[PDB]
């Protein structure tokens, strides 16, 4: 039961990536007591997960696999060990340490298209679920060839980097009507680590937009927006 | 401690792949006490386990581990389940049931060499120990690129489909001599399922050539083909 | 429940019938644990029962009788006893030693209709379920004759000795085609001892034919034949 | 053990000094079981330790000293009390608290080179070590002067308050390429508390580079900085 539950109406909730620095173990386990309703994955940052000590990392991925969340670390770890020829040892860790996906990405090194299905039918037949990152030259015609390669080559969802915002900080809304009359959007998540950016999207594409890179801190303030609760989207959702 | 001890002299011994057609459970738990130290893989050949039990081939891939053999499904099974798209679960069943490697062909099927690429790297980041099938136009030249091909691609040997011999069955030793010189023959293996292709092979190569297709009833006489124990090879290794 | 289980799709299986020439007691009690389930009727070859021990001909025929498969002695034997003048005595041994079918054959006797009538009704009786053996001048027409007479005189099934293949080894269509228009052929065996045999029929007649004289380590290759497990029929049935 | 422990390379780890404004006793407890290890300094940042329970003092300090941590009380605390005449009293207290350093500043007060001095051997001869901050006219000569005759009154490490940074926010390199050309930089400590200057350190000087003023939060980003895990310094060092 929420706190005010006859303010309750009903809607369709879009997915929520949080974005993990580092968060403490114990701190983990008392913050999804507020908030583990309105997570649906956690990236550990980048390399993060490899300064970590081992048993922290697997007690924090138990705390988060308590609420049916899914894990996974930040491609960059992935370009790392790929770079370095290791990309089967990162593999068989993610599987020993817990992670239930896993993020292919070019964007520190370069990969061709070739190599770019192989690692996501590699990740897809070793048992995870399957994230890639659009966005590096590119047109919007451009990031929407790599968006239906990628679910072409069965990526589970695509996530936007970020592009979609002019010099001034407002949405560039004719390349994001191109996007959505061209690709299934329900496939898509577009990172919106800002709370502008979170709002025109939620104004664009209504409650059931997927959104990534949000911190944890913001997680509350998020359902608070899709849900109108918030002088933002007051009375406009 | 074999008999006749005093007659043995030392030597490198090549690879064994046993073809199994569906022996029976303790058969092969007796049989293995006679030449399980002869055996380095066992194909379960074509389809032949998805017809069988599921508790006995479970039953029979523990008894060839406790010979430190490894067990593979044909490539047409993997063919199969890839023209249904079913590829991703043929690989979860293979590590369910415990085989430690899987063999990729398109004998049946047309696949790309992207798609085939993708499916090594595939096999491998499942944890897989990964062989292929080469031979279906080709020349010599074509068999030479599409063995550096599978082992570029990370393949830890590849199969020569059994071409080499003849009309009348003569080892066409122009072409034979020509991929020694262009291909690590050491993670190379041939088909030679009859015996005059094992004496052709060894009088070529010598003791340490890796052999495929051979009858389970014939190990033993492959093994006195080697060290020189039969009327064929007497004299001449 | 069967090993890649979410492959199996559900097809009429045909009759396959077993020829067994001495298999050991106990290799036949684990043997039917792979492939139980893919045999009908097993005939022990020729007069090969009349030469082993008595209580290892039950001893077998118990083990067949616990997958429910139906054991009877081949049509030599009784060709035998009946120019002995002795086949009443055949028939009673027949039924102590616990055969459920008996085999009616001119094969290297000399039979009148009178008599092959007279014999099948004999069998009948008698209690067994009665096969016959067709195939000795014969065209089409006259084996047609032929497998009419013994199913109107009351046979089961009709054998079909294995022409109906030409000088090369390809099937005589025309006559085959001649044989389906002018007799039940769910009551027709084919003998099929080749693998080549038993694709030309398969690929005639689909999944559903009959076989005959199948070797024992070759039920699990026959099984996947008729489910397109094997690169002769793979995606043709 | 860390996670993906296979990809680490042994490297030359520069000093890090975190600034706590006020954390929680028993999330320090929790939060150094992430990141104790990449910690040297903490300051207790400008005079927010005298606002905080004396108790609630000494258990943090106790937090931190089990990770071999050294605490110290922010350089305003000290000019401060040296403007109430109590520096006495000040050194005093810092005792019975524990504290194992202090910092000598004048950023509020004027302190004469005589009197910086003396108060330099006040509290080396107390027992702690002692840390100054230089900037505040200054030319990179006049900071040159200032930090040599620090580390001559004998300053155990002198931070630079952070001048080294345009009007843009590009690095002044020919100054900071004349420091490193006039004083001993293993003795110096850069402010840096934006992750943009944090990566101009670590590219001019490596990962052996001291910093301070870290956000608690962002230690484990700097840690993945210094080891080319993220993607401003991946492959560049």
């Amino acid at each position: 039961m929420k706190a005010f539950e006859f303010l309750y109406e009903d809607f369709q909730r879009g997915l929520t990536v949080v974005l993990d620095k580092g968060l403490p173990p114990k701190f983990v386990e008392d913050y999804l007591k507020v908030c583990g309703d309105y997570i649906d994955f956690v990236k550990f940052g980048w390399g993060t997960s490899a300064v970590i000590d081992r048993d922290v990392v697997k007690e924090k991925i138990n705390y988060y696999k308590d609420w049916g969340i899914k894990v996974y670390p930040g491609g960059t770890l992935f370009e790392y060990a790929y770079s370095k020829g290791e990309a089967a040892e990162f593999i068989a860790e993610c599987k020993k340490l817990g992670f239930e996906a896993v993020e292919i990405s070019d964007g520190s090194s370069d990969i061709s298209l070739d190599d770019r299905k192989a690692a996501i039918w590699g990740a897809k037949w070793a048992g995870f679920m399957v994230l890639t990152e659009v966005g590096k030259q590119l047109t919007i015609d451009d990031r929407i060839k790599l968006i239906n390669f990628d679910l072409d080559a069965g990526a589970d969802y695509v996530i936007i980097e970020g592009g979609l915002f002019d010099k001034e900080g407002k949405v560039k809304e004719n390349e994001l009507d191109v996007l959505a009359k061209n690709v299934d959007i329900n496939k898509v998540i577009f990172e919106a680590p800002q709370k502008s950016q979170q709002v025109a999207f939620i104004l664009k594409f209504g409650s059931s937009v997927n959104l990534a890179n949000i911190a944890f801190d913001e997680v509350i303030s998020l359902e608070t927006l899709r849900r109108g609760l918030r002088g933002d989207t007051f009375g406009k959702v």
